């Protein structure tokens, strides 16, 4: 059995990536050593115990790989790193793995002794767990993309701000929504009071999101105007396709709004061919076992196709199809999906158990 | 003066009328008359009462609308009818007034006879009213929307349903988010667990809004798959900008999310011709007052470019414009305004001014 390290692993990221193992029952086929930055188990920043490892998976940041990574391959460690982080997602000796969607770039990439697999990003590995049938039968030309994410993305610091905030709109209006009399207007006033005041927590935000939204994710990108995370959509969905040469045009607005773990997205996808709505279907929902398929039906889109619904499992609904007034190579789209597994932990787990079989 | 007779003007649309009205001082030009359907002023249901009255204003609803307004027009009634209810939107003798956009359209309305003006769609207008200069100047071929509509657009109840929500998803975890070392694992399963619980409380929006969203807004229309929502993108959009016979391409996906009262929207816009982002934004920017241009900055669009910065006012801000990577005719913008203004009470208290002049 190969021997396999964990950092990381105590973090939002790392525990969902070990409940999930558990219940996968993964420690089973793998020889398990636990690391820590800790000086209160080895030590993550002990590279001779790091260079006895046939694997390393971190869940512990960029910061942790770019400064442990370099040195340990330093050494001529041969084994393999299996990270979260995007640190090195673009790097060419590494791969984006998304196996639902890209087991043969996988494959071949083993094959040619690449030693790095990095997760990638939640809103692209969502999108493709989603839409997965389309980019298969390369029938996307380019898809215009707007985000609902979940604070989760951003850190479990601000999944507590975003419940705090939640909690102070609420208790500022208490006794007025008991009231089934009580003046609406009076009570938005005051709300909106709450969330403008001085002690309305948004240090982890830098602005409210309860009862709001930010459309900014991450860091401005002055070369194309974009945020880090928009460029994402471009540079890894293509990479993860392994079509860095004639890449497909994936971009749009990624916004953050009061929801725990599930991002959501709204497509318009435009197809290079006209088909029949119903055939579009079928090559979206036979994809993956994941995917999910929502009929256009009301009922069935609140109780199927929302962050309610999915938070917390490995379903990929996929909703609202229906070709857009552009035209008819014009097709909408909708989909939910949980952000700390499909989004995070999960192709992290499935490269694992695949690296040790 | 003209005697104008004002309906449902005690519900959330009509208070804000009022206040608004008050605040500008209206009722000094014009000869109030308010009518009621309570049986505890006038009765809104006594044909004869408004068979007086020069202008009708009506905020009372759809309902109402096709009730009286036609036996009303029957009695020969030479008065002008204003209503801000979806009812009359489409017919033939009716124009959909936001004179800051369509003002010419109304000019001409007003010289051929027309007497019934009807406040448009919400999400339309605060659209209009955000990227007018592109719809002047005909640089726009279609446009992909995605929103992040508020709760006043369904109603008051749906505004304090949310606020019950957020409120029950705080204290849910109240006790281990004051703990700064409890798991946000353990809290997100608690919060989520009662999302999901019978005492929930969603029977107005028929699912979870707080900590979630709902992509499905109105009535499902079989004919294109759209919302009735959805629909009046492509609808009364043209007919706002008096283009019935050539219709610009106006569709995408009306998404429900938690804000209280500012609808945000997200464009893929496709100009019909290539230009620098830099005249762009002054085509934007120049339309009207009341639009405002945030350069695309961070700490900027996190403090003026969100429903915590623009609820409550008359500012129509829109942001983070750059060219999107389908090609330099495409555009990308994302804005945020009031429902309850724009969307809702400023148009019809804007035609009432004209009226009495």
């Amino acid at each position: 059995m190969k021997n396999v390290g964990f950092i990381g692993w105590r973090g939002m990221v790392g525990s969902v990536l070990m409940d999930r193992m558990s219940q996968e029952n993964d420690f089973e086929n793998l020889n398990p050593v636990f690391f820590t930055t800790s000086q209160a188990l080895k030590s993550a920043f002990d590279i001779e115990e790091l260079k006895k490892l046939d694997i390393i998976v971190t869940c512990q940041g960029g910061d942790y790989t770019n400064e442990v990574y370099p040195k340990l391959k330093a050494t001529g460690w041969d084994g393999y790193w299996v990270d979260a982080a995007s640190a090195l997602r673009m790097k060419d000796d590494a791969i984006i793995v998304l196996d639902p969607v890209n087991q043969h770039v996988i494959s071949e990439g083993l094959k040619k002794g690449i030693k790095t697999f990095v997760g990638g990003n939640c809103t692209v590995s969502l999108m493709l767990m989603a839409i997965g049938g389309l980019f298969e039968k390369d029938l996307v030309e380019w898809i215009s993309v707007a985000t609902y994410q979940a604070a989760s993305g951003a850190g479990a610091k601000n999944m507590r701000e975003l419940l705090s905030q939640m909690g102070l709109l609420e208790q500022a209006v208490s006794s007025e929504l008991k009231d089934p009399a009580s003046s609406i207007l009076d009570i938005e006033r005051k709300v909106t009071a709450k969330m403008r005041a001085d002690n309305f927590p948004t240090d982890n935000f830098g602005a409210a999101l309860g009862g709001s939204l930010i459309p900014w994710i991450d860091k401005l990108l002055p070369e194309t105007g974009q945020t880090k995370e928009e460029w994402k959509g471009y540079a890894e969905t293509n990479k993860i396709l392994g079509l860095s040469d004639n890449p497909i045009p994936v971009d749009g607005l990624c916004v953050r709004i009061g929801a725990l773990r599930c991002h959501s997205q709204a497509f318009t996808i435009k197809l290079k061919k006209d088909l029949p709505l119903e055939e579009i279907e079928q090559i979206i929902a036979s994809h993956n076992e994941w995917v999910k398929v929502i009929p256009n039906d009301k009922e069935i889109t609140l109780r199927e196709l929302t962050p309610a619904k999915v938070t917390g499992t490995l379903s990929v609904p996929v909703g609202r199809l229906r070709k857009l007034a552009m035209g008819p190579e014009y097709l909408a789209a909708f989909t939910v999906g949980d952000q700390l597994l499909w989004g995070a932990a999960e192709p992290v787990r499935r490269i694992l158990k695949q690296l040790v079989a």
